């Protein structure tokens, strides 16, 4: 179903401090190896990658901007496929960004 991981947003390179199961084997990677790892995924990128796409899911996390953006990514498998992120910052009462959460979907096979 769901796949997706939470960043730690008082971090300069938002680590990943977690990765839920659906992820893991959505991007064919091992928790064990994405957690730690910038929340921009950037083990994922590939040719198809777009700088445009990826620099947009940069600036969301940089302004605490919830945001989508469909970017190419590539498994571990080197299997490509076009992924849905959905960037939505999690803020408290003084409006302070603790938290990231990323969410991934497939919006096609290529």
């Amino acid at each position: 179903s769901r796949k997706f991981i939470i960043a730690n947003a008082r971090v300069e390179n938002c680590a990943v401090i977690y990765c839920n199961d659906g992820f893991c084997e959505l991007c064919g990677y091992s928790r064990a190896e994405v957690m730690q790892r910038p929340c921009t995924c950037d083990f994922l990128h590939g040719p198809c990658t777009q700088r445009r796409a990826a620099a947009q899911i940069a600036q969301a996390l940089l302004g605490a901007e919830e945001r989508k953006v469909e970017i190419a990514f590539y498994r571990k498998d080197g299997s490509c496929f076009l992924c849905l992120v959905d960037v939505v910052p999690v803020k408290n009462e003084d409006g302070a960004v603790i938290m990231f959460i990323l969410n991934f979907e497939v919006v096609m096979e290529k």
